[PDB]
């Protein structure tokens, strides 16, 4: 029986990674297969070039980085189908909600031109949204060095993932990021088991399409 | 005054690269400016791995490497725009109409889907559409060892050029590319110079939007 596609979004410091790691940890203690993706996934050639952009060690045009971090996830489609056909659930740190978001934030870039490179991808089972006050989120350190990481910028992102929560096909499921990591975590972790049970019962879908 | 941009596009052995520097000298020594370029253009870094893939020295999933296409154009259009906007008429060997003729001629590729990376380019003055005898054009040597080089594939995308051929909003011209090189070259430089004309009279457009 299939696993599930599992995405976590969410503002940075939301605490996306952390719970990403524990998920599958407590998954696999529960007796599941599961396994844990991130994006961009910064190991192939493509994602050398997204990981030294995102440093800031280069600059890429606009469109050519979004459709860079589009061909990132695609490449990894093959795998991504494979390994929900064999039973395993997959725990995914960002996907195309990130991609639409953060360039979709940039002056000129429709919401519609930067969702439909990714138009056609596994679409998830289930999306969770790690909500957290983006002030109460700055209070989980400070920005990183990364492009992206300010204020405005992360308030335009914002925006753009509350369009792309108007979608009603897509099982989007808000999550409480102020809590403690546990109290998260256990949140996340009941979420997902319902989302894995149902899973197993309807054929993996295509993201908008 | 604007340069014109200038594209011309065919299936493969339709004469568009030597077409393509041959129309820049004859305008050079017309007295304009003018400069060719070439998609893809392989000595960025995108540029190397769509070298790579076409050599067959490496495989990238279809809808990654159609957004690699894409995004190479997109690396660009900066230069494209500055130098347009210089009086420098540019001559390009492919575009986005050879991206969706060949991606959209493998399996599950809407052509709606092809176009969409693109839509938003610098939309050429002047689309020349090279035609030539699928055959006649096989005497014209033999099929190169890249990919995409063997006659069915290249059936697929000629009926996908033909599509985008509907396109009244692009000025499209078709060229009969049998002719000896010296009289395609002729029937070649009049529609460019006609359209250099026009061009320096309306703002730079933006493709297929
Ligand atoms: N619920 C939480 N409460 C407090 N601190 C947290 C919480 N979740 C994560 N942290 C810490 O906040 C920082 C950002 O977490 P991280 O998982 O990297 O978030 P993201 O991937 O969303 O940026 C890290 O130091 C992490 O350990
Ligand atoms: N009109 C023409 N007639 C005959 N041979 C031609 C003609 N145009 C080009 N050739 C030759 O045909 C081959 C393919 O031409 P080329 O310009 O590389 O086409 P493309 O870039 O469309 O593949 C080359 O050997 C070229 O010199
Ligand atoms: C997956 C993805 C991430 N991003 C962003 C969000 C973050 O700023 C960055 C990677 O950050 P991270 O290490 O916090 O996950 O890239 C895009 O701009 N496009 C994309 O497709
Ligand atoms: C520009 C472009 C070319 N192509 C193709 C057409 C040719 O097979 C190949 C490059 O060939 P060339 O050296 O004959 O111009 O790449 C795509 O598949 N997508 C694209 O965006
Ligand atoms: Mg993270
Ligand atoms: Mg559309
Ligand atoms: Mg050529």
């Amino acid at each position: 029986r299939r696993g599930a596609l599992i995405v976590l979004e969410g503002v940075d410091r939301a605490g996306k990674s952390t719970q990403s790691r524990k998920l599958v940890e407590a998954l696999c203690a529960a007796g599941h297969r599961a396994e844990l993706l991130r994006f961009p996934e910064r190991s192939t050639e493509i994602g050398k070039l997204l990981s030294s952009y995102l440093q800031k060690k280069s600059d890429v045009e606009d469109h050519s980085v979004h459709l860079l971090f589009s061909a990132n996830r695609w490449e990894q489609v093959p795998l991504i189908k494979e390994k929900l056909s064999q039973g395993v659930t997959l725990v995914v740190d960002r996907y195309a909600f990130s991609g639409v978001a953060f360039t979709g934030a940039k002056e000129n870039f429709s919401l519609d031109w930067c969702k439909q490179p990714d138009v056609g991808l596994p679409k998830p089972d289930l999306v969770l949204f790690l909500q957290l006050q983006l002030a109460d989120a700055a209070k989980r350190g400070a920005f990183g060095h990364e492009r992206y990481e300010n204020g405005a910028f992360q308030e335009r992102a914002l925006r753009c993932f509350h369009q792309l929560m108007k979608d009603t096909t897509l099982n989007w499921k808000m999550v409480d990021a102020s809590k403690s990591i546990e109290a998260v975590h256990e949140d996340i972790r009941v979420l997902s088991e319902d989302a894995i049970a149902t899973a197993t019962e309807k054929p993996l879908g295509e993201l908008w399409k």
